[PDB]
């Protein structure tokens, strides 16, 4: 099928929606929105990993997403940690999270002992960058083959240390991780099925609000709704199995509209 | 054929005052519809019907700016005093919820330039809440272009004036089933009578069963439509919001670019 991350950002900066849901009241009341709109994970990112945000230790990391976790884990609302820190990872696999998305795709071996003890599931992300976004140009040549064989090395080391391989959910990067150039992130929307049917793994898309679209409509910062809806669905038509989303209602809406075309057109 | 989606853009004077009416006709046209379709009346499951004569007092004006603004009109009324009177205007096409039923209009048909967006629906009318004829659908849509198609050329209408719309939403039923058989397979139309096809999903009820939320903003899964049916091969979009359909599309443009280029 297909599982929708609802994203809360706990940050001051994060690009389309930074500050609003820093205090943990108002991101305990935006993921229970989310979910209500159609999320069925609360993707929770306790600091901005855009070319143009900045860091914080693990502690404020750990404060800011503690009693959000409290809230949610009472609640029975699904979890997924966007963080890149190891200690602050370390923290939610002690509080039992569904998900740890790492946009580095846990590239830290000392951690990985840590990782084989949990049931988390892994979203491990490919970035130009391995690390927060920034506006450097992609590698030269075929962007999926740079991608295959991160995953190649990067699913072997896992793996090799105790991690299941059906732990492990794969996200290729969009936008400023892939690159200054709206063609890559183009190519990897439209060719990331190469990869589920190469590695035979879950594949997480997460295009919402990006840069590159923008870049193909003309338009401002606000106005990437529509480009974000039709590039979502694209992607669940291209048999995305997560999609990560500031917006899960219109992408429910859009989904069962698509959903309800494949089953009338169905000649079973 | 070759020709990109054209999309109309949805002007429905039900109340838009004429200066209004031209406000909003510009703002479509900039949001990218390429044609204004401007509808006097409504054609709702539930609205009121006026007088002919009302429906061309509150055209006219309007076409006097959308005229002077060089903006193509399609205006879509079923009353064929109405749609006489738009012919002598000029406008660039007549759009008729009825699929133009009456061969008593049709030598004035023939005497004009305008495109017919001849539309297909279960009542012959106005929509309703009845439920569509046993058997496919898109059976019963062919059968009804066979006959009409055949009624408008015959009687000098030149075929390339057509435009076949399957009809949507109650116009097919109170099913949600029926339209989506259309939307997803309307291609069939395009093939069997080799003519452009125009679709008109926006904020139907049936994209309402679909969202969960009633009478609740229903432009997201709008939206979904007519991507699906851009895709799909639709040659003609009739639409309240124009701009983010463009956004949309050109999505699907850059993204169709790199399959290719
Ligand atoms: N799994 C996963 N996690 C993320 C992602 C993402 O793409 N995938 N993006 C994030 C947002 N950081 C940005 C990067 C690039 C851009 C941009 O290109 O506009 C914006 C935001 C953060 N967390
Ligand atoms: N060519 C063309 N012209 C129209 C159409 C349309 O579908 N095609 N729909 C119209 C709106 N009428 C409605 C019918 C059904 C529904 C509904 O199903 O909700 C809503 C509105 C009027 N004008
Ligand atoms: N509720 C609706 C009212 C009008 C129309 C339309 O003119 O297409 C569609 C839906
Ligand atoms: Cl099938
Ligand atoms: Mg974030």
């Amino acid at each position: 099928s297909l599982i929708i991350f609802g994203i809360v950002n706990i940050t001051s900066d994060s690009f389309s929606d930074g500050g609003r849901y820093l205090a943990p009241d108002a991101a305990i009341a935006q993921a229970r929105k989310l979910m209500a709109e159609g999320a069925d994970v609360i993707d929770l990112g306790p600091a901005s990993s855009n070319p143009d945000a900045a860091p914080v230790s693990s502690d404020t990391e750990i404060a800011r997403i503690a009693p959000v976790l409290d809230a949610l884990k009472a609640d029975g609302i699904p979890v997924s940690l966007d963080s890149y820190q190891p200690a602050t990872q370390a923290y939610a696999l002690s509080r039992g999270v569904a998900y740890l998305n790492d946009i580095r795709g846990f590239p830290d071996a000392a951690f990985y002992p840590q990782l084989a003890k949990s049931s988390a599931k892994l979203v491990v992300m490919h970035s130009v960058q391995d690390g927060q976004a920034d506006r450097r140009e992609a590698p030269a040549g075929d962007i999926m083959d740079h991608i295959a064989a991160f995953f190649d090395a990067r699913i072997a080391a896992l793996t090799g240390a105790g991690i299941k391989r059906n732990r492990l959910v794969l996200d290729p990067g969009m936008g400023f991780f892939l690159g200054a150039a709206p063609e890559t992130s183009l190519s990897v929307l439209a060719r990331f099925d190469e990869l589920r049917l190469r590695f035979d793994l879950p594949v997480l898309l997460s295009v919402s609000r990006k840069s590159f679209l923008r870049a193909l409509t003309g338009r401002g910062p606000g106005d990437v709704g529509a480009a974000t809806l039709a590039a979502e669905l694209a992607a669940a038509a291209g048999g995305a199995d997560f999609i990560r989303t500031h917006e899960p209602r219109p992408l429910r809406d859009g989904l069962a509209v698509l959903a309800a075309l494949k089953e009338t057109a169905r000649i079973r």
